[PDB]
């Protein structure tokens, strides 16, 4: 089984730290992003997210709210366990950026890629 | 200033209701799908996501955790207000399946759009 | 049937015009859009793409070769006939930006929507 | 410099040949799926697109018309070079499905990436 509490990872070099899980899937957390639109200033930020509680490998979203922005990211994926015991999230996500007016709303969401692994 | 607190409806029938947005931004609430794989077995299911606090016109995300399928939506966008003090929430969204094994990962996240008005 | 031959704009106000779609599917016109990062050196830009030919609501995709920047869109979706026969072209894209290398990847694709009726 | 032409591979598997690319920066060529819906049923697939020709990591985007099912595949993406002179080709795409009726949009569009690098 899959649970999202602890510390990860991502190929981009980022780090997130998840709290316990409760009973309706609940999970909140810590974000450190190895990148931005500006790297100068990123600080840590907080994730809120809900998985999915009796699945092995179980689907999840959460929210980070970028502390150093007016930016927000959503990740959603699935934490899938190999033969050996292994766990990796495997994510898509879509960082939303604040525009001034809703005519600039057409440019203002980034979509990517990321997987995630254990730390330990 | 845009809250998401209240009633919303967007472009597909769908309606959500958001409680109250705490200090940090952390809102809960229930969405109500129009669409879903399978509508027969819609059920009312729970949100949890983050705004930003102090822009008039925040960027935001959620996640929804469905009640009814092994699935997880993750919503993004930004609520705008236009000159007239009407509220908009534009959004983009990733729906993601569960699949049985990581090989089959790749066709697992969908996405699309979706607006949203209040409902009164 | 579906034929994404004539003149088309958006719900952006961009404008579309496609030339004659041969036995293969494959298609190509120009793109004038109504939105870029600096409008002011908008140019009208060629597009090419291929749809499906037996379908009578074919689903389709296009590259557009902006003329004026390094960047590239696609688009993707579907060609719909209503019952009273009006067309409507349902689609998503991708917008590609131009980066310096590789370590700015994670941020260079923008994703959207856009539905599409005749001009005529 | 990055020229589309030749023979890819991706992290899934797929291969891809792409003809010589023209003047204009447009190109033709051939896609080998590892994975669809039903692998039991795949074909080779013609691809249509247009890559820059000025830039030495140009961007670019094709269409995939799958000969074994209704759907499109576009893909947009980058190609860069290392140190080494190594290429690689960073995409994203959207996989759009045929559904039957302009209701059953919503739910038509897939997203994903590959990474593609030169075979030999």
């Amino acid at each position: 089984k899959c649970s999202l509490t602890g510390k990860w990872t991502n190929n981009l070099g980022s780090i997130m730290t998840i709290r316990a899980v409760n009973s309706r899937g609940e999970f909140t957390g810590t974000y450190l992003t190895a990148v931005a639109a500006n790297p100068g200033n990123i600080t840590l930020s907080p994730l809120l997210g809900i998985q999915h509680k009796r699945a092995s490998q179980p689907t999840f979203g959460f929210t980070v709210h970028w502390n150093f922005s007016e930016s927000t990211t959503v990740f959603t994926g699935q934490c899938f366990i190999d033969r050996n015991g292994k766990e990796v999230l495997k994510t898509m996500w879509l960082l939303r950026s604040s525009v001034n007016d809703i005519s600039y709303d057409w440019k203002a969401t980034r979509v990517g890629y990321n997987n995630f692994t254990r730390l330990s």
